[PDB]
């Protein structure tokens, strides 16, 4: 009964959905909104709790970035304040190495971060790790092999097609082979032992392509478009498919869910949001 949740978004304005798709009957749920609506934050999920971390409130009476952690309950359709991070980050990237979450990197104003601290559920503090080689926000978070990948993204003056690992354990992080594309607001989530690096911007143009990183060839691949080309997509895997919901397409905010089968090498739709939005955060649990 694991849900596709998507937590905030932008339309007009940053918005408060919290609402669920099941793969299996295509059906959506309307959830408890978020207390504070906001865009470019990120989801991700610990110990059957979904977080929504970072973002920002870009609002009629202004315009806000979110150092928020906010905590959702499935049980109990409940949403709890949770320890603001060191800084705001809008445009974050997230993963989860042994039930902590990173906050990766995203902006403060034109601050660009390139800076990590990680969240401990039983503990309720953030606290710094070693911070990235590069500054980036509209970044994407990869965890593989307890090792965490940051995935372009823009560093304040340049567009990112270049990744890097960290190393919890060492607490160090380390460049791996950059990108075919360059790519801030990609699609980041691992599949079969591969990074995915879905849609995002390339400086010109909105991306509707889609590679894949081996991490023992050290080599990016292309792989099938999506069919609509994409920018700040969700971004999720549910049951051996990659799951890209929404985004921003140049002109319009999309309400289209593109699906990912790795063994035809095909995408299909499978459904609509409820509503156009760009920039949600995305979890399954
Ligand atoms: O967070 C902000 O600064 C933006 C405020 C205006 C629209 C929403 C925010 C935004 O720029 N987003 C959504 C969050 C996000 C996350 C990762 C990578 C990129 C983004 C961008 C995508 N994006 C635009 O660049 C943009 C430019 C103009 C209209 C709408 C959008 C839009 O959704």
């Amino acid at each position: 009964g694991r849900l596709i949740y998507t937590a905030g978004g932008y339309f007009r304005q940053s918005l408060s959905y919290l609402e669920a798709y099941n793969p299996s009957d295509g059906t959506w749920l309307r959830l408890a909104d978020l207390q504070v609506p906001r865009s470019g934050l990120a989801g991700c999920v610990v110990g059957g709790l979904l977080y929504a971390v970072g973002g920002r409130n870009n609002s009629p009476d202004g315009n806000t970035d979110s150092s928020a952690l906010d905590c959702y309950n499935p049980m109990t359709n409940q949403w709890s304040p949770c320890a603001p991070m060191s800084v705001p980050r809008n445009r974050i990237g997230v993963g989860v190495i042994d039930g902590h979450i990173y906050a990766v990197g995203g902006s403060h104003g034109c601050i660009h971060h390139n800076s990590v601290e990680r969240y401990e559920p039983e503990r309720d503090e953030w606290h710094l790790v070693a911070p990235m080689l590069t500054r980036r926000i509209g970044v994407g978070v990869a965890v593989l092999n307890r090792l965490l990948y940051a995935v372009g993204g823009f560093d304040g003056t340049n567009r990112l097609n270049s990744a890097e690992c960290y190393y919890p354990e060492r607490n160090e992080w380390r460049m791996i082979t950059a990108m075919n594309t360059i790519r801030s607001g990609a699609g980041v989530c691992v599949l079969h032992n591969c990074i995915y690096a879905a849609g995002g911007y390339d400086g010109q143009d909105q991306l509707n392509s889609v590679e894949r990183y081996d991490v023992e060839t050290e080599t990016w691949t292309f792989v099938a478009p999506m069919k609509h080309r994409r920018s700040a997509l969700g971004i999720t895997v549910h049951q051996g498919r990659i799951y890209v919901l929404g985004g921003y397409d140049g002109h319009t905010f999309l309400d289209s869910v593109e699906c990912y089968d790795p063994d035809t090498d095909t995408w299909s739709e499978v459904t609509r949001m409820t509503s156009g939005r760009s920039g949600v955060g995305v979890a399954v649990t």
